[PDB]
């Protein structure tokens, strides 16, 4: 049910971009055809965790207070909230669009969703890819604004929307500022390459994944549920805070580790993000545990296209255990997260389940 | 032909152990009157698929691709095979009348086959039951020390057909101990169960179907199938686990659905499962799509000797669309497991025309 409302407004919402652009841009069909096939392809395919979770935050705080007027119950703001409920949904769904889009030009993907990068379609140059990339994201600005004018929350929930946006971009700047060592980086500067891999700490990774994903993953989504349930002072921000940084930090380790031992097939992207030297927890991990010798061979490995040094850094990782050292992470946070979530019952029952169901799809994640 | 030769060997079988039982373990005539009954009751009725697919396996590899030490094209061979093969049936038969009768008991039904269970029977006591069931299984060894003692592939036939029996009882205790939290799982402490229904992952329910169903009602019948055709060297074993796992998912999965929607008319008992409260395909997949509130419900009902309740869980399982899912499982299963069949069909027809007919008598499960 929820994927079937979810997916109506979908509908709705790309009517009133393209139609918007076609009756006041002065937009030829044709254009219209390219914009309607780009936001189809990089806003459809997915899980709508993001979502689907503001949905379900705000259908689950709907029960009690109902907002409160003078009605006995009325089943308009049933239907009101989860319109709103939906269109934040994709309002998040439009942003990691805009950032999944910047990323794979960033990362140089070639492959995610099973189907290749935007910017790798055959008919799409990367210039245009870029702006295609912008478009996405104001098109979240259109449509909120389209319906949430007369929203007394809407100065609210688009402030808080942007410093999440924000707080991801800072995010990709922890993120690709990882394999330089910090005190040289300066743009007039001469291409300083990777060369030791220090600041490859569990303490540098752990804030380059907080920014870079648990907000706008975990944080932005029960928050944005709140808001259109006018139910945000219902909740410990503290607690809840604890747990999309959790939730979130765990989130991403997943996609890093998935990076590495799963296969594309399942996957869909070809992982590569030894080859690309990214500061991944299995990375960091590693080289805090690992022998001086085994660091050494991994330095002479890492960051290679090579069909024998990759797999000689998965064997590092295979070898150290990197596997087992997941599994522990992996049921620390799980304890934890039920602590957290537990705090929240008491006073927030409601809203309480529905991080539970967000754990519920996280806890999985094998895709 | 097949039903025909499978229901006389019955007899023999029946007609030898009853004796071994009046002339070697000093058996009365009320006794024998009262085992043969059991027999009859537990181990007749159903369509013998398990114990005909052998057949199928045994009659179409003496004819596609045979066996090279048979000699040309005689009678005699044909006999041993066949009747070997229904011995193996039996055996496997045999050994599903163990574990139905004593899965009654554990699952607490009422009755099995439009009849009652075994223990379900008037001058049946739970007690002689749970013996009954033992006996069932010992019957399964012993005709196979008296038809296959000369037998050069009896330590083979009994080591696999004990793994595989191994890998049933594994399979229940993943079934019956999926009602509660796992970390909890200390003999020493009340057995409470779970609340949050953590337990129920698609993951989770996979795991207690491939080796609580898949391994003896899917591989077994096979891979006796080749033992007494002497034939299982000729074929990819790989491919065979494949599709056994795979028909075999989907055949409980089948049984699942069926548990909940099949009238117990046509069904053949009542629908146990929600009041069971089991882990079945239904719930994991409800609990995997539904939201928060719809969730919370189904807690509310799910697991209780209480019409009213019972309904409930029924109601929000297709109102939320739960058979779409299904035939949308049907489907990949369908194609996967017909890509599989033809890659079997590739260095190995006969066998493939075989596992085509089990799939053949799986796909278009009506019963
Ligand atoms: O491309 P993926 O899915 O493998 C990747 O994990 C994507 C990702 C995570 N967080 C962000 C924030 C902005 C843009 C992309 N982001 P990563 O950052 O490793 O490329
Ligand atoms: O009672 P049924 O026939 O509906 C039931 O399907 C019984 C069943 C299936 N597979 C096994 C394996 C061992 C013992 C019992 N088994 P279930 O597991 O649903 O209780
Ligand atoms: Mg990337
Ligand atoms: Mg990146
Ligand atoms: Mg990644
Ligand atoms: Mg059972
Ligand atoms: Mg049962
Ligand atoms: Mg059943």
């Amino acid at each position: 049910m929820p994927m079937q409302m979810f997916m109506q407004v979908y509908d709705e919402i790309q009517m009133f971009l393209l139609e918007e652009l076609e009756l006041k841009f002065d937009m030829d069909p044709n254009r219209v055809r390219y914009l309607r096939k780009m936001m189809d392809t990089t806003c459809l395919g997915g899980k709508y965790n993001r979502g689907l979770t503001v949905i379900d935050v705000a259908e689950s705080l709907l029960s009690l207070s109902p907002n409160n007027n003078g009605e006995e119950d009325d089943g308009a703001r049933r239907k009101r909230v989860l319109h709103d409920a939906c269109v934040c949904g994709w309002m998040i769904e439009f942003l990691q669009a805009h950032y999944l889009v910047e990323d794979d030009i960033m990362d140089n993907s070639v492959t995610r969703r099973g189907k290749p990068c935007w910017y790798r379609h055959p008919d799409v140059t990367v210039q245009c890819a870029i702006n295609d990339g912008l478009l996405l994201k104001s098109w979240t600005h259109m449509m909120a604004m389209h319906f949430f004018a007369d929203r007394p929350f809407l100065q609210d929930l688009l402030c808080r929307f942007n410093r999440v946006d924000y707080t991801t971009a800072v995010g990709q700047l922890y993120d690709v500022t990882s394999m330089f060592d910090s005190n040289k980086l300066d743009p007039d500067v001469s291409q300083p390459t990777t060369t030791d891999f220090a600041e490859f700490t569990l303490s540098n990774y752990k804030r380059i994944v907080k920014y870079k994903t648990a907000y706008y993953t975990y944080l932005l989504p029960l928050v944005m549920g709140l808001i259109v349930s006018e139910a945000l002072p219902t909740v410990d921000m503290g607690v809840t805070e604890e747990l999309a940084m959790l939730m979130g930090e765990y989130f991403q380790v997943q996609d890093d580790v998935m990076d590495c031992f799963t296969p594309p097939e399942r996957l869909g992207k070809v992982g590569t993000d030894i080859q690309d030297a990214k500061c991944s927890w299995l990375a960091v991990t590693f080289l805090a545990k690992a022998s001086s010798a085994q660091v050494a061979e991994f330095k002479a490995n890492y960051g290679s296209g090579d069909s024998e040094k990759v797999a000689t850094v998965r064997r590092l990782y295979e070898e150290a255990d990197l596997q087992g050292d997941y599994v522990a992470y992996e049921a620390a946070v799980a304890e934890q997260v039920k602590e957290l979530i537990e705090k929240l019952r008491l006073c927030s029952p409601g809203f309480a389940a529905s991080v539970e169901t967000l754990w519920g799809k996280t806890y999985k994640r094998q895709k």
